[PDB]
């Protein structure tokens, strides 16, 4: 009776969590990747939208899940929990709003402590409608993700479609 089955097969999952700022367009993006539309009057979460989908990539069958936390609440229980196995991170940050940025620096600091030196995290900025009037430069922002090894860091708006599968398609490419 004493057989041995092969635990390596298919069904794989990928858990990527998204943080940033409230009002920073952060629920607005993960929007545009769960169901790939667009709410003009989508508040930030308070709670936690939390979807998860399964996608095929060249047969494979994995399912992606994503976690839209609170836009800023680090009182919560999600702040020790939402990496409970993360395999990447993201963070929202807009371009002429410098406490967004202030804010992503926080919250990359603390996870990288906390979780895995590994762990890629996603560097995106918000509306890039705001070539001219960016207070601080994407540029500078991009250098101090790859300083820290960040090997995620695009351009995202919402009515732009941010090129949610660009920087997903990237991800799953490498992995």
């Amino acid at each position: 009776m004493n057989t041995h089955p092969p635990q390596l097969m298919e069904a794989t999952s990928a858990k990527i969590v998204m943080l940033g700022e409230s009002g920073a367009g952060k629920s607005s993006i993960a929007l545009r990747f769960t169901r790939n539309e667009f709410l003009a009057n989508q508040e930030t979460t308070i709670g936690a939208a939390f979807l998860s989908k399964t996608v095929m990539i060249d047969g494979r069958a994995l399912k992606y899940e994503i976690w839209d936390t609170a836009g800023l609440e680090r009182f919560r229980s999600l702040a020790p929990i939402y990496y409970r196995g993360a395999s990447g991170a993201l963070v929202v940050y807009d371009i002429t709003n410098s406490e967004s940025l202030k804010k992503a620096q926080t919250w990359i600091k603390e996870l990288r402590a906390n979780a895995d030196p590994s762990l890629i995290i996603v560097l995106v900025g918000n509306k890039k409608d705001l070539g001219s009037l960016r207070q601080v430069s994407f540029e500078d922002g991009q250098r101090l993700a790859a300083e820290e090894q960040l090997a995620a860091f695009y351009e995202a708006s919402a009515k732009d479609n941010n090129n949610v599968e660009q920087v997903f398609l990237d991800l799953a490419a490498k992995l």
